């Protein structure tokens, strides 16, 4: 199955998952100085002040922290965004070292790493039925750098020990995602597809342009996890991102001049 190693990574996603080829994947290259301003953008309402996050789970790919989805709680609205999209997890790409990680790319430049947090558009009913849709789904983007840390990631940073292999998920309460902010909000949005098999054009990108600051010893912490499962041979859970795929017929807008 697939992963992104020689034999499984992203050059062979297309077998199983036609989609890789499509016309609007993830992620892509954002190239500032053609990205316009679009004075109709709203600025983006985030509303996390209710979040209820559950668990977090090392499902082979990332580590997964996981909200109740089942009542508009966390949403997401405003932005290039027609209604309400609730979260339901969030997760990063990293590297192996810091100059590689993140899926997006900024004038080609490569973050440390890059956190999604995955939102469906609650007029679908599930996270299910918005996956069949081309709005079904908004992804926040924010990239990671390396220099001071970032004090709302650290509960995450210390229950990785926990959850090392594949499988593996512990109780995870009373996290605050606005800790994991920028100050700004100014963002690039455009058309796109979830990054990972099953690769499908459901996501309205919204990626921040402000990085984050995460310490060296953070990420590091992220590099200690494991791809595999529990009692087989290990391999250390890095450079899980995707390469940036052609842009085709789409524009990047920009909600800042
Ligand atoms: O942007 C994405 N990051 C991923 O891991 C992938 C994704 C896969 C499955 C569910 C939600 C998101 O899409
Ligand atoms: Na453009
Ligand atoms: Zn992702």
């Amino acid at each position: 199955h697939w992963g992104y190693g020689k034999h499984n990574g992203p050059e062979h996603w297309h077998k199983d998952f036609p989609i890789a080829k499509g016309e609007r994947q993830s992620p892509v290259d954002i190239d500032t100085h053609t990205a316009k301003y679009d004075p109709s953008l709203k600025p983006l309402s985030v509303s996390y002040d209710q979040a209820t996050s559950l668990r977090i789970l090392n499902n082979g790919h990332a580590f997964n922290v996981e909200f109740d989805d089942s009542q508009d709680k966390a949403v997401l609205k405003g932005g290039p965004l027609d209604g309400t999209y609730r979260l339901i997890q969030f997760h990063f790409h990293w590297g192996s070292l810091d100059g590689q990680g993140s899926e997006h790319t900024v004038d080609k430049k490569k973050y440390a790493a890059e956190l999604h947090l995955v939102h469906w558009n609650t007029k679908y009913g599930d996270f299910g039925k918005a996956v069949q849709q081309p709005d079904g789904l908004a992804v926040l983007g924010i990239f990671l750098k390396v220099g001071s840390a970032k004090p709302g990631l650290q509960k995450v940073v210390d229950v990785l020990d926990s959850i090392k292999t594949k499988g593996k998920s512990a109780d995870f309460t009373n996290f605050d995602p606005r800790g994991l902010l920028p100050e700004s909000l100014d963002y690039w949005t455009y058309p796109g597809s979830l990054t990972t098999p099953p690769l499908l054009e459901c996501v309205t990108w919204i990626v921040l342009k402000e990085p984050i600051s995460v310490s060296s010893e953070q990420v590091l912490k992220f590099r200690k996890l494991n791809f595999n499962g529990e009692g087989e041979p290990e391999e250390l859970m890095v450079d899980n991102w995707r390469p940036a795929q052609p842009l085709k017929n789409r524009q990047i807008k920009a909600s800042f001049k």
